[PDB]
């Protein structure tokens, strides 16, 4: 099939404990701890520590969900102190109902859809290396994010930071191994998910990234529409090309889906330069499309990964 190109066998270098989550045992603190004041901004709240009077964020957790819990804790642990990456505090259970619960940092959030309205070239630039700090540093310890979309990155620009969230999709990377297609959100998913390989890697977070400079340089958001999992890779392929998509099944010998028959069309690859116009022109540059060119492309082993992509002269004036 394919591995990943850079940290394809961190996780043989690992004790069985690291990544053997369903063997993993959390410890509950009691939840009454905490005073749940209102909703943040789903299930998630801000919350004060009733001990120390310090706010906080509590996630609560589906209960009947074991496999899952016990995933989402043990990355979480695993990553702690991570570069931008969001820092548990803590793992709680309601004392009655015995539901779990994640104790996070406060993050004073700006929603996307109002943020990226006034982010300036250097700001895209600023923010879209700090994400690939929190990417490179999860793929280094062992673990795809799967889940990457703008919802997912907390920015404080009053103070600049930014915290890659929600690792409740993230999973393990071992060379070989054979993954769930139905991760990520519609937007967001890599070609990879959308013709069923599951042997994917590391290389998917990095599809998602490009998504979101996609939508972030052009100001279309999201920059894939599709209206369905089939129509998502339709609209990828009116970008990319279906010729160039028969290639890339070819390479790795996937097999199309018989319905994709008649709606794939036949689309030419367009040249990046076509999404360009008077509304994102201060936006775009030669350097942020030649960085785009390399993160979405079909070819997943050949997509950059974090740390190439923190290379690009993209980032020249953030470095
Ligand atoms: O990890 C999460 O889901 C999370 C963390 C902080 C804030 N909102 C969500």
């Amino acid at each position: 099939g394919s591995r990943a190109r850079v940290y394809a066998e961190v996780n043989s270098l690992r004790s069985r404990e690291y990544w053997d989550y369903e063997a993993h045992v959390p410890s509950w603190g009691n939840q009454d701890d905490y005073q749940l004041v209102r909703k943040l901004g789903s299930e998630v709240f801000e919350a004060i520590n009733i001990t120390n009077n310090e706010r906080v964020v509590v996630k609560i957790l589906k209960p009947v969900k074991k496999k899952k819990i016990k995933r989402e804790v043990k990355i979480l642990e695993n990553l702690r102190g991570g570069t931008n990456i969001i820092k548990l505090i803590d793992t709680v259970k309601d004392p009655v109902s015995k539901t779990p619960a994640l104790v996070f940092e406060y993050i004073n959030n700006t929603d996307f859809k109002q943020l990226y309205q006034i982010l300036t070239d250097f700001d895209i630039r600023f923010y879209m290396y700090e994400l690939l700090k929190a990417l490179d540093y999860c793929h280094s310890k062992g673990i795809m994010h799967r889940d990457v979309k703008p919802h997912n990155v907390m920015i404080d620009h009053q103070q600049k930071k930014l915290r890659l969230i929600d690792w409740g999709l993230a999973e393990f990377y071992h060379p070989a191994q054979e993954y769930n297609v139905r991760v990520a959100s519609r937007y967001f998913k890599g070609p990879e998910l959308l013709v069923d390989y599951q042997m994917y890697d590391y290389s998917l977070d990095m599809w998602s990234l490009g998504c979101m400079l996609a939508s972030m340089i052009f100001r279309r958001e999201p920059f894939f529409h599709g209206q369905d999992n089939y129509d998502q890779l339709v609209r990828i392929a009116k970008v990319l090309g279906t010729e160039e998509l028969y290639g890339y099944l070819k390479k790795y010998h996937i097999d199309l889906d018989p319905h994709f028959n008649d709606i794939l069309g036949q689309h030419s690859r367009k040249r990046w330069e076509n999404f360009i116009h008077s509304e994102n022109r201060h936006l775009v540059s030669p350097e942020a499309l030649d960085l785009l060119d390399k993160l979405l492309r079909y070819d997943h082993q050949q997509r950059l990964t974090a740390k190439e992509a923190m290379e690009h002269p993209y980032f020249y004036p953030v470095v």
